[PDB]
């Protein structure tokens, strides 16, 4: 009938149009950390692959999607629905 799994991404709004923007050039002061409730797979190039119980450095969490950084100094996007700070 139907497998047992959570709903899809919370309507992602990081890209849709053909023309890109890219305006990264601002300072940020904060020391927060989030925790991925489960593991996810990088659906796009802007998104990041998170693991279960995986923690990262919270960068900017304003919209449905939050941005964090791993120990690899890498930064990506992830659905706040699959993540939960502690």
């Amino acid at each position: 009938h139907m497998k047992e799994r959570p709903p899809p991404v919370p309507n992602p709004d990081y890209n849709s149009l053909k023309k890109g923007s890219l305006v990264k050039n601002l300072h940020m002061t904060e020391e927060v950390i989030v925790i991925a409730k489960w593991d996810y797979t990088a659906q796009q190039d802007q998104e990041l692959d998170i693991k279960k119980n995986e923690r990262l450095w919270l960068l900017d969490d304003s919209k449905t999607w939050w941005r964090v950084r791993n120990a690899a100094n890498r930064t990506g996007y992830v659905p706040s629905n699959y993540v939960e700070r502690k």
